């Protein structure tokens, strides 16, 4: 077994093809299934796994009540093979109300954060054993990506924030070797707020498209140099912006450098990736709510400030259905590195008040160099059929 | 580990022996079990797996209502070890309302089709990663075998159709290497409608017995040359015909070349294979409905137009019990390739209206060179005991 | 991987120590657990497995009603790791209302019998594929051991009967190489009725202690020569007899050669094994009913007709609790071959009529060369707590 | 694979970081989950497992009633991967109402005790087979650690007691090679009552901190010489004592040599380990009841009689929540041996009488050389939501 380097070109793609779906909520109405949120996907060199933050309860369970709330001590990181829904034999990998995981070619790293808001602990578990930990540096909800971290030549990197969710905060980039923090770099460059980064290998570095929860409806970028630990940051050029909320397409803007101050407050975890001057990205279809999900390529979306010319759109979830978080994961093929993504499909609170819980299912698509058609792959549960 | 060649002679058989049965529907009345249809079996070089298309729900579950419907976004391909029923720990391999899977000696290939009727997408997943995709070429429900594909020396072939289910359609034969489509051949020969092929290795090529849903109650054949990608097609010679509906045995015909125009419209997935001039086949016992199941050898059934002399009959399911689809799968032995088959045992709608769902169990038999007796192995559930 | 020879001396033991217990019926009252009977245990070179004949249903399931009946097409052979109860993820290895399984050092053989009483089929599955089959030779419930078969140097042997359960029948001993029947020997010697043999390796041969369901409350012996396929048979010498029903200890007899004609009709599967002139054996505590279970060594119990001197008794299940079948299995240690045994603990019908099902749990003990105390390890379920 | 030696230095730690939590009781209100108590954790060289003693029943199950009782024949040792809750697919490793397990680098050893109070049997299962057994030597509830044993160079040691729980008893130290007892050493030194030892490797020997249930609220120590089998014993020097019940910190004493005769009778399983002259320990926060849990380092707590200066305290469970047993386990790192611990979180009887069962969940922490914050990780179930 060898370390992953991801030293292959990115796969040239034409769009995305359907890959997985777990039907969690449909199943929860006739089965013992975990209440979750903040899912993601990551693969070792052989196979893929779905992850999510449990709420220490199943859905058909009185403990499901009140699970809209983000942080309790009972939240743990669930990890199954992709497509295996979160049944009672699911392994709870660690204690976490925020997490990130990645495989370095040899073993799994999990970054797991739990404890008091003002004084949380992040544990670093590598190859099944606790190797390191770090306490909160700003005493205000230490937190991380809620998607996969990225490792090159045995060094994994992960982005963490501590501080205000609606103002300047303290963001740092950790470099981790076999679970041991070997270096920490502060955020640097022009991004002014970093949450929930969706990162991906871009040899010889790592690149993240994140969420600005303060002043930007355009998505921040963080670039991580794995050779000298230097950090840069900016914003996605595309004038078709990825965050929710956001201005409609005719009145939205980005200059690649600063937050746009267009319905900038709040956000949703998301992703995009560069292809030369172009940008593949996803976002919700609704500009104000976490409804629908669409992908497309923005021509000049990486290089050209305020580009709004798109091509190769695909509906993933139609705008009559709830979406939520989305993130990227990368998969090594024979000659190139492919990009895939997942979409969290949130059911229950706050939008659907018939029930007293909040949970999600997922749908997963991968990059393709072939052809495809159309469809819509929503959660599929009838809210009226669910235990409340 | 090496690529399968299947370069051994076909096992000489005297009939078939009982192999597996999952009791899905009986279990569903006291357990959380997936609603399914369109099952099949395929084995890697070590062990066998059962597959089926889930309906994104369990049976004792209000989402079971309306599962007679064929195509929804929530259908996924389930894969367990043969004999493990579809419990909540079952892995959803991909998104699929039509599928085919096969193992090439090294890894699994799954062909999974989902999306809009008029614009579907087929994903090609090999060794746990999406390698290729293709969109609909006739904008009318792109679809495939619902049984195993076949691979020789690293090339796997699968048969797909797009177009009318009651008229001329567009059928193509794909050749796939490690998930990557390397060549596509149009249907050629005298078969005029091809659905749901049951294929098997017949070194150096592959042979399929399929379903003609337009003008034939006799079963089409498709022969696939793996060396030059050429295709040929015809119909099963036997005057004892395998489709349902069909004429009774006294007024049924086949000339090996054309659809017989005898109750030709509609059909059911099925199988047969050749042994020299003779034919082993199965079919429903009823000639109008999907009731019962029987196998037999037809003397001259492969080489002689309209042969009706059978021998070595076996009841698999008696005619008081519901059957459904059936397909072949091949298992490599020490010195020969054996042929096995599965029968889908459909319960619920449209035949049984006490319940509002449609699901199935399976029963599985393998060729034997030994001896055997008699029996009947139906689904076994009491419809009156089921959740509605 | 090499073939097992079992060419080590038998472990000298002082009694038996507790090994496993599955609590199936206690669990069935709050969980989805298979209805079973006819359990047994067998181990490959690394680990042990429990087996049982399912009834194609869980206990808390209306299909549980009527499961006192022995043979339906829905019965299949369940196989889990020992101590894993029969939950919904249990693999159904084959179709069987009677079975035997063993591992030859390389792979598992399963002998599975199903179909019509008058014309049953036995399938032989080796290394996950059907290799052979045989039909009924006397048209009267072809049947086998309901415990492990035994393999030496790649040849597995198994004892099967076809014919009357209350009169002379047709018993044959099969020799099976990688699932292929290479030879069949008729029963020979003085045993006049053979059912449900508990066999064990006794290098260079195999020895079985079985059940006489016609004229003997003493247990028949069958000796199998694996070098030339010759068969011998007799009866256990011990005047403390192993079958149920039987005469009380003061009025019971055996002469090592003929059935004793003492409450000979009926029986229960059981076991014993020789140690020089002595005999270790188990039986129910009740002489008339399947209640309690006890083991002991009978001094001269193998060599001396009608010996009644016992030593080293142990209660396994007290006589206030239901037992059932019991059988032997052998486990290779570093220098010797150990003998273990299981006891089936039957709950429900016919004895307990509050419920309409019949099922069992198991308890398992292994030979020890150390010391031990006392106890009683019954099923433990409160019949009044069970779904009916 | 090689025998563990544990010949690395103890990891220098600053405290403990969150590692795992199973949420057993919360899940039990919407799922079929085993009733347990007496949990622990032990890891093979690759991964960690949670263990516990089942009560032969699930919680939502009428057999849960009366599970406050300690010893029944239906108790079995459960073993899952750490983080997998005790669902119906959990393996019952052996019959046990008291146990200890450990992995010697090659295979697992389980020590399992069951049977009559006055005449119990301990089985020694190694590598999936029963290798040895021993009967009770004092006819008064033979019993062992309820946490992991320790193996160095192929010899595993475990501490057992037989005799009064409120008076002088007979304690012995067994040395076991591949399941076989090779030597037994009587307790020696100044410890006067030894229960439920929490042992750890301290190369070249093993050290245990145990429970004195007769006259000590301070914790006994047992030191085991693996080279010559000699034993020594004493008490933990720290004047901050670890047992419950105990005197408050102002009136508590220990002289390192004798039980302190301060609320000495009764107790609770616990742990501590030395680092030079200092002591890391945990205990309940309440001094009279099994409520809360806290850890801290005591400066001079190992070497200095009656030291009461603590540093680096951490709340694990706050004093509004129920705790219970706790024990140590050791995890080998790249360059040092780390110490982790688990806390049993007892719910139901005797403290919570709304329900008629007694069960537990766990929370697990591992030593860290990094930093951390604060929190509280209790069981988390609402007793009012539970099945009674
Ligand atoms: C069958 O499926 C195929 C593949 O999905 C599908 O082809 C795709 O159609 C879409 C929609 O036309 C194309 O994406 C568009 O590209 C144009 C540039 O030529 C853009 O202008 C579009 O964006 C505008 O329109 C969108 C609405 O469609 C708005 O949401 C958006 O804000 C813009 O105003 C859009 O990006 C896509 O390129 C093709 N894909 C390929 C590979 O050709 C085809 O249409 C389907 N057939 C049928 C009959 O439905
Ligand atoms: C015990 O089991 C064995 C094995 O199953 C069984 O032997 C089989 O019997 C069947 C039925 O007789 C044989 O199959 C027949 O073969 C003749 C040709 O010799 C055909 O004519 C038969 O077809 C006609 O009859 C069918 C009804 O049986 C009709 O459905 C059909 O349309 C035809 O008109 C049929 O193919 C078979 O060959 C044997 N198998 C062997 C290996 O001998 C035996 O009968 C069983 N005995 C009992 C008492 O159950
Ligand atoms: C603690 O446990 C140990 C180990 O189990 C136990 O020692 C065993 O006691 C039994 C019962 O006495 C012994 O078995 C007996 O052996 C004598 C020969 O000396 C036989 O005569 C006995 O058979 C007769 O009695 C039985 C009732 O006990 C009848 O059921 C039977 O039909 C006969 O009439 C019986 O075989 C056994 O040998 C010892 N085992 C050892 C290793 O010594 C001990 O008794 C237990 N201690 C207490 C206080 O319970
Ligand atoms: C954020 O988290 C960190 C890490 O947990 C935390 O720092 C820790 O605080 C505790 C409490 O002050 C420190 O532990 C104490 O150490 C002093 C000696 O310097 C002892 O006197 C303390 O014991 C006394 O007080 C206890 C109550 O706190 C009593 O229970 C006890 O009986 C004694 O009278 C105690 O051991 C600990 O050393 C630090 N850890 C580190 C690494 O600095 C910090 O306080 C947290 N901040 C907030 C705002 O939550
Ligand atoms: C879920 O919990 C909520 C909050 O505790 C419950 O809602 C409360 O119900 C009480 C009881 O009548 C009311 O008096 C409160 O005003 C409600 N609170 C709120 C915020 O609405 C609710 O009943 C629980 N639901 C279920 C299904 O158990
Ligand atoms: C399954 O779904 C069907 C269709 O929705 C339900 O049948 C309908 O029930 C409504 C009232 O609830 C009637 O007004 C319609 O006439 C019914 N439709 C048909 C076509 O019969 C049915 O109730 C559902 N079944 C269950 C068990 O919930
Ligand atoms: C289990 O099945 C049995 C047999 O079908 C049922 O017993 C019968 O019940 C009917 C209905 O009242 C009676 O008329 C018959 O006389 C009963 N038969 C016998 C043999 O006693 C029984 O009710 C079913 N039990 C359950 C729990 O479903
Ligand atoms: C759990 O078991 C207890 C003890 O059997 C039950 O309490 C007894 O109930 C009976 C009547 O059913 C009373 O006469 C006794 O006085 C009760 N005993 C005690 C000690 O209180 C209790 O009902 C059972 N609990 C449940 C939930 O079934
Ligand atoms: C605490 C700040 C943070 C980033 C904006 O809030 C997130 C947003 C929430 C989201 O907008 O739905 C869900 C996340 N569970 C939450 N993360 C944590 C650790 O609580
Ligand atoms: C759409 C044509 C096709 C071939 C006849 O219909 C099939 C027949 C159906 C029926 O004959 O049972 C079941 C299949 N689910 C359906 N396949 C799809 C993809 O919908
Ligand atoms: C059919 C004869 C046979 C041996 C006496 O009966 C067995 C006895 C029964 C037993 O006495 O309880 C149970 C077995 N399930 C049955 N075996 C079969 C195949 O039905
Ligand atoms: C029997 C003495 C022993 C040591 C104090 O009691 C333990 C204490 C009990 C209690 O302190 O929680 C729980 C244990 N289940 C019990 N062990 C056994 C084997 O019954
Ligand atoms: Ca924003
Ligand atoms: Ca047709
Ligand atoms: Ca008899
Ligand atoms: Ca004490």
């Amino acid at each position: 077994v060898e370390y992953r380097n991801w030293s292959k070109p990115q796969c040239q793609i034409t769009g995305f093809a359907p890959f997985s779906k777990d039907n969690s909520i449909r199943l929860s109405a006739g089965g013992d299934i975990w209440v979750t949120r903040e899912p993601y996907v990551s693969c070792d060199p052989g196979k893929c796994y779905q992850f999510a933050l449990g709420q220490g309860t199943t859905l058909d369970n009185k403990h499901s009540n009140g699970t809209v709330h983000d942080r309790i001590p009972h939240r743990t990181l669930l990890m199954n093979e992709l497509g295996v829904p979160f049944h009672l034999g699911t392994r709870q990998v660690c204690i976490a109300w925020s997490s990130s995981s990645c495989h370095d070619g040899k073993a799994w790293l999990h970054v797991c954060i739990t404890g008091d808001d003002k004084n949380a602990t992040a544990s670093f578990i590598y190859d099944g054993r606790l190797v390191d930990s770090i306490g909160s540096w700003s005493q205000n909800i230490l937190r991380t990506q809620e998607s996969e971290c990225v490792c090159i030549n045995g060094t994994c990197t992960v982005v963490m924030t501590d501080g205000s969710a609606s103002g300047r905060a303290d963001t740092r980039i950790l470099f981790i070797e076999e679970g041991k923090i070997v270096h920490i770099s502060p955020l640097s460059g022009s991004a002014q707020h970093i949450e929930e980064c969706s990162c991906y290998p871009r040899y010889p570095g790592v690149r993240c498209i994140c969420r600005d929860n303060w002043k930007g409806s355009n998505r921040p970028v963080v670039d991580i140099n794995m050779e000298d630990y230097s950090i840069d940051s900016s914003y996605v050029c595309s004038g078709l912006v990825g965050d929710t909320p956001r201005n409609d397409d005719s009145s939205s803007n980005s200059n690649c450098r600063n937050p746009n101050n267009e319905r900038g407050t709040q956000g949703v975890k998301g992703w995009a990736f560069d292809n030369g001057n172009d940008l593949w990205m996803g976002r919700t279809i609704s500009k104000e709510s976490r409804s629908g999900y669409e992908t497309f390529k923005v021509i000049g979306g990486w290089s050209t400030p305020n580009s709004k010319s798109q091509v190769n759109r695909q509906v993933i979830v139609d705008n009559n259905n709830w979406s939520g978080y989305s993130g990227i994961f990368s998969v090594e093929g024979k000659s190139c590195i492919n990009r895939c993504f997942y979409v969290e499909l949130i059911r229950g609170r706050p939008q659907e008040t018939r029930v007293w819980w909040t949970s999600n299912s997922i749908v997963v698509f991968c990059g393709t160099s072939g052809t495809y058609g159309t469809g819509s792959w929503p959660d599929g549960a009838n809210i009226n059929f669910m235990p409340i």
